[PDB]
């Protein structure tokens, strides 16, 4: 943290943040949603991190190297240190990386590297090649060398994510899934684990073995798992939370602006609200019936709910404004929506789904009062619109999740932020092969323009092939966008160092401090 000069720091330096739900795992090879890497960015350190603005900056590395974008070599700076007093070396990286692409770890984010493209990689992840041919290796105690097997000008903004972080080989192999707990848990970050107390609290401990312990400025932080919006919000104002999730109640947020304007924060950020289809879920194997659905959805109508927020209506999947995106509009978003109903009424009869024969659909939601009010709209437009039932079914955060991946749903709530700044970080979840892929959409058209984008040799080329992915995934009607993200949250006015300016909201509690009140 940097603290200004002139600021008096409050004698008791602790935070209460809701999470938002309770999460996955601390493991980091077991991970895939915003509220576990939150948690895991106070716990462990990757070879670089988010600077306040977003941008890449030193982590374990301290200075890194690369040749044609395909070699990179990365200097860890000596005094990193595991909350065992012992070094975290190249090894360790070496370790994590062959862990992270494992099949027998069955990571959800075991894809993430093969998006920089790691010499070795497809082979692995497919089990057909053992995991210490990845292209990582330790020269030295202290030199990460990664080769790729093609260049990657963006490899490096990948490194701030948490599947990329390091951790502990004899803390894994002595206690299994139970090394994350309490007193087995061994970690990198300015802060390790005090308590887990599962559906209430997790707290953490700042660690004086972090190399950079010296800025750290808050002591403990306690992250919360409050699913409802309006329960956070109301324990944010009764005075025992610091810093709401970045979700509102739809209901609440005019009163709030007008009421605490000053701790009403709204920024730029980078993800996309969206229904799932299950492509491989009949009848949604029909590209027919997935259009209809994408056209019968009323955006206009779901975006003027949040309007106050300054959300925008959705055409696609990666966010307009990414870093390296220049998007076009497809012909049906210019339409009426009237235009959009008959369009879509055409195509479901074609597929033999009439009036009198009509589809009945289930959409599947995680516990939220925004997205039930926001299911509860999108059912009754599509019975409107396009004469589509849809029933409502909700789960809990972590089962809501494991079922996306078994396939035993049809049309889900889904949002996805982005890892890194760079479109390919949207993109790449519509592989084939992507263990990200929730949609079960596999084109191998799409798939092909993804490989061609590292074989161009301009980056205007490469955005004008991020555009024709997005047109061929929209022609599919892969998914049905709603609208983009807006980061917006309750701080309390004591509450220093949070700026709002990472687009991805890649937030440390190693930046914040209390003033004191």
């Amino acid at each position: 943290a940097d603290v200004p000069a002139g600021v008096t720091l409050a004698e008791k330096q602790t935070l209460v943040r809701n999470n938002g739900s309770e999460v996955q795992s601390l493991d980091p090879h077991k991970i895939e949603g915003v509220p576990e890497s939150n948690i895991s960015r106070d716990l462990f350190e990757g070879l670089l991190v988010s600077d306040l603005d977003g941008h890449p900056a030193p982590g374990v590395a301290e200075s890194w190297d690369n040749k044609d974008a395909k070699v990179w070599t990365f200097h860890l700076r000596k005094d990193a240190k595991w909350s065992d007093g012992t070094p975290v070396t190249a090894q360790d990286f070496v370790y994590s990386w062959q862990r992270s692409v494992d099949p027998n770890t069955a990571s959800p984010y075991a894809s993430y590297l093969q998006y920089g493209h790691i010499a070795g990689i497809d082979e692995i992840l497919e089990g057909k090649k053992p995991i210490t041919d990845l292209g990582v290796k330790a020269i030295d105690d202290h030199t990460l060398e990664v080769t790729l097997s093609e260049p990657v000008p963006y490899f490096y903004k990948l490194l701030v994510h948490p599947s990329t972080s390091p951790v502990p080989k004899a803390a894994i192999e002595k206690f299994g899934e139970k090394w994350t707990q309490p007193g087995n848990i061994v970690t990198n970050g300015a802060y390790t684990l005090k308590d887990w107390v599962v559906n209430e609290r997790i707290v953490l401990e700042r660690s004086p073995t972090y190399w950079n312990n010296a800025k750290t400025v808050i002591n403990q932080v306690t992250y919360l798992p409050i699913a409802s919006e309006v329960t956070d919000v109301n324990r944010y104002r009764s005075g025992e939370i610091d810093m709401t999730n970045n979700s509102m109640p739809i209901e609440l947020f005019q009163k709030l602006k007008k009421e605490i304007p000053d701790e009403v924060h709204v920024d730029p950020y980078l993800c996309t609200y969206y229904y799932e289809i299950n492509n491989q879920k009949p009848p949604f194997n029909d590209v027919r019936v997935r259009t209809a659905l994408k056209l019968g959805m009323d955006r206009d109508i779901i975006v003027n709910k949040v309007k106050a927020q300054g959300n925008m209506p959705a055409y696609g999947y990666t966010p307009p404004y990414t870093d390296g995106a220049k998007l076009t509009q497809p012909e049906w978003f210019g339409w009426s929506q009237e235009k959009r109903n008959e369009e879509a009424k055409k195509l479901l009869a074609e597929a033999g789904y009439t009036a009198d024969k009509p589809l009945t659909i289930n959409l599947l939601y995680n516990t939220s009062d925004l997205h039930k009010k926001l299911a509860i709209a999108a059912s009754s437009l599509w019975k409107k619109n396009i004469g589509v039932n849809v029933k409502l079914v909700n789960q809990e955060w972590k089962t809501f999740l494991d079922t996306r991946h078994q396939g035993t749903f049809d049309v889900a709530r889904a949002g996805w932020c982005a890892d890194y700044n760079e479109p390919t970080s949207f993109l790449n979840t519509m592989l084939s092969n992507s263990s990200m892929n929730t949609a079960h959409y596999k084109s191998p058209a799409f798939d092909s323009i993804m490989a061609e984008t590292l074989k161009v040799t301009d980056e205007a080329q490469r955005t004008a092939l991020y555009t024709k992915a997005e047109q061929q995934l929209d022609k599919d009607s892969a998914i049905v966008p709603v609208y983009y993200y807006v980061n917006a949250r309750l701080v309390k006015p004591w509450v220093g160092g949070y700026t709002g300016k990472d687009p991805l909201d890649n937030t440390y509690t190693r930046n914040m401090y209390i003033v004191k009140h």
